[PDB]
């Protein structure tokens, strides 16, 4: 009910249904998001994600509605992030559908994901600048090695609006799309990718996570493993239908 | 604040603003001018009434870099591994942001300067870039480590290797600058920004910040780490601006 | 004019040249270790400043070869020495430009993102191609693509394996110039004069930092950055002591 | 005078002089250690450098009744360290001479130190760990880094004392020598140093200072630069 | 029970108990010493924990046998490793208490241990050198880090078995006793250590685990957070 | 030859043959070990090598009497290190059969090197301290690691000779034997190792190395990715 999930295929839509809350995230929608995404992340007929909100909105953030009630956000050093999967790296890609608005918390989020599709409309913002909220779920961290230090800075600082047609010049909206049409572009995308080598996809993709750590000798080593990954994922897939050769 | 000072700070609630003074080697630093650029950032760093650095030069441009003219003589530029970098304030890290306000030329450290600011507002005429370059003289105020990491490696590199002029409308396309103001305005929309910046809640900007400085490099799990510290020293500001 | 890797020389700049059109220059093994020497040679050659890497044949390079595998002239897989497509683990001395021509796909790709600057003719094409056949990223696509261009940009070539043309690839620093299609080499082999034209140790040193600073804080990148100081003096005086 | 400077032709000594407080270590005293460091450093004539204690001790930490008062430690997240000079990384080398304790931030002082001379009887020790004060001028960094983690962890854990001998087999102690002698084995020491050719050795030992925590390909080029730079003195 | 789990004040002991298994780990066996550890360290009124194994030896490393069946280790890029904590860095110590054998993944485990107290025949080794079994509980992390590359490598490669008495003297063991003493001399050095302030101990520790990652100036500054801004103020 | 290179099944050794020269390594020498090792490290049949030094000695360092001629070390910040392949990071595994000296330049390929095995009389030193020649083929990143930093610096900053006894003591030494026998005894160790699974030895060996200077979380990564390159080295080696 505050995270609806909905399966087509290999693609798995994961939609913040508190529309009436400009799908700002309390403890318990955080709850149901850390589990909608722990369930796709190991669910094998599952390829790609897609992150959405009902009701012509992203995600407004934390609920400072709930701040100080027992629907308050978890913050702990541990488990879950205040927003719910903002800590995990999962092993398949999450690809952002962004409605309306996208900030503090709601930014964060869509950081998060892989790829952002954004509406013509749509504003990003780290809009709990004015709220005196911290960025505690990433939004520091990924921001810069999103866009680069400088324009990160900006947005960070000022916590100002960042409009579609400026997130698209700047790299942290990957495609803009008409207005009503974020969540149908995010899950055409999502098919696609779907459809590729997965193990091959996957793979490339994690490597390109993991190296922000890294040394470039420790990353380009990371990263060479992909050989292994896929080849060994082929074979162990041939191996399990051999097995079923002169027996079925 | 004397027109003799190398550097002149001025105050103005809880934005200060530190001056390069040198109009006529074009703001060029020497040794005292660096000392006093460092001087001005202590002191903005330990004061609890400063919010906001604006940082900027004196007759119509930014900073042209280590003063040449004074290597070989008693002016020249501290190049120590150890303490003060060579442009003044360039290794520290502060608690608080600097807004660098860029007219005319920020080239070689003074573009290592404007890169070591949190913010830069050019104005429409204003030129960056790696003139040290065609001089042969390194950058060792920052300017191999900060440049990739502001603008990405590709373009930093561009810059680095070709030494070329970027002017402020390139500059503004490829994040180097933040704001393009006309010409003669890169102080006061600077000013105005650090006084927006500093009506803002103080801790969680200042967390924010420091986070977003320091994850650069670590891999996700321990930045990740580092960032929810932030929830302890804005827990008051936090818990308030909810009510 | 039967070299798999051919190696042009003028004055102190060095063209490696990929000499396979008719395979679209794809790298196989023994192009792969030809394309190692070149570099290795060009990096140990004193009077060799800056290098150009291109293909013949109105393509820069279809990545790796596909239709050897299975082959003895397969590229050779190995987790240390040589990346499969040549020089693409080398950390080399002196910067490279890649003159791209027609397509830079997949290990292609990589190649021109080991290149230290991307000049792009109008039609070029960058792209990992190698999404849709399902072979990894084994020549540092997946390191150097997000440093260079920023993660989310290098997250949307890597996932989807889309074709990024020039106009797009400037815009996202990808290329670094965009020049007439025919004139890619030409281009880069100016831009190369004109860097090897520049006072060498210097622009050798800042390179070899903004390469190095990824991955450290920021306070060690700075130590590594300020050896410049004395590894340009040492080197620029004997350089010009032996001229 | 808090400490006291003694100079030997290219060897400086450096001597903690609070033996009333067993050498513990407040602001002033911390003040005057950093500058006398400061100044070794920046002394073209000093090549080593000697730490010590007057009066048959090394250091006993930071003075624990100076905590809120004038004469506290500075405890700020830039400039000094606490202890005085616990966050520099010099140009020359510092020898420890260790008589009685090195605790707490006089153990952190010692392993601040490039080298540690001790006297049969002195001991080391995280003593600081029984009086619930954190480790704050490097100890939780150097001391790993020289012995090893698994036994920095048992010392930094325990906080129990480690006597010369085992301070000795695990390389806590680089020499250990007769009880009153720490000052003058440590001063020869330097000597010895100190007629060696000097931009190397100086060179050397930064790069094995500043590899820690480095990639190996960084640590490597970093360390090249020891040529560039005895060729640019 | 795969792993029990007693409470002695703020001391918990955790034990594999599969003895007539040489305390191999399978995957129930690893999940289970995951949430005793994750329940230890969300557990205020815990201070210390104690990990050994019943019957006379530590851990064999990854149980052989259940490979390719459904009480296989897990093997996943993330969550828990496939001994089951090996992956955690807990708020707080734990000692390992080595009898018989603590080899290959069992290594690994007392290498996660923060301090390891050996009986005079215990055996450490990286065993599953013998089995082309790769140590991916951090043992080629940890090890290094330990006792130094040199004798790490020298363990790694050969797959030696290592006696107690060698242990001590390279720093692998920090405490040797006599055998059947090992659980009890561990949970003694745990309460000792249960009384001592105990934020300092856990910031200590925490620093000097976290500056393995950091060049000399980066440790320092991550050292400083052990002390809070009001700790500070209130110091000076 | 400067350099010989014998192969006995999956043991290759690497001996420098400058007997006159206390297997000092001049220019055209360092090439030769750089060469005989980037061959070693794609050599299918190789699986272990052993380096040592003919005449009683494993190597004396830079040759600093070839100072300014045709054979002077290549000194340059990036391709081989001044000794040769001091810079190298190669898949396998290599012994050092340390007799007579391994200092200054000879003590960094000791300590490159994966394991040193020395003979009683063998001496370990940064000799180089009294010379006045700075070590840069990783004796300072090497030998804090190695050993740990406060042994180290003893060494770096004394130059003092370290007996084959105390190297064993400190680790800087695996394993002492008679004297003569440091050849025979890496030989036999080699064997040991190249007889063992060599893609899981491999492996866990490449991570050790390359977890240096990384915070745990990332270096857990670089590890996890082990059970990857055993699955595919077994599923093909099936295939």
């Amino acid at each position: 009910d505050l995270v609806q999930v909905e399966r087509n295929g290999p693609v798995t839509t994961v939609i913040i249904n508190r529309p009436q809350a400009r799908n700002a995230v309390n403890g318990p929608t955080a709850a149901a998001l850390y589990s909608a995404f722990a369930e796709f992340d190991r669910d094998e007929s599952a390829s790609v994600a897609v992150l959405c909100g009902n009701g012509g909105t992203f995600c407004a953030g934390a609920d400072l509605k709930a701040f100080g009630t027992a629907e308050a956000n978890a913050v702990h050093r541990t488990g879950p992030g205040p927003m719910g999967p903002s800590r995990m790296m999962l092993s398949k890609p999450v690809i952002a559908a962004v409605s309306g608005y996208a900030v503090a918390g709601g930014l964060e989020l869509a950081l998060w994901c892989d790829l952002r599709v954004a509406e013509q409309d749509a504003v990003f913002g780290v809009f709990c600048r004015r709220w005196g909220v911290p960025l505690i779920d990433g939004g520091t961290v990924r921001l810069p090695r999103l866009i680069g230090h400088s324009r990160a800075m900006d947005m960070i600082l000022t916590g100002r609006a960042v409009q579609a047609d400026e997130a698209l010049a700047i790299g942290l909206a990957n495609r803009v799309v008409p207005n009503g049409q974020a969540r149908q572009a995010a899950e055409e995308l999502a098919a696609q990718l779907a459809a590729l080598p997965q193990q091959c996809l996957r793979s490339d993709r994690l490597s390109a996570l993991q190296q922000w750590g890294l040394p470039e000798s420790a990353a380009l080593d990371l990263e060479f493993a992909s050989i292994s990954r896929v080849a060994a994922e082929a074979l162990e897939g041939a191996g399990r239908f051999a097995a079923g050769a002169g027996r079925h």
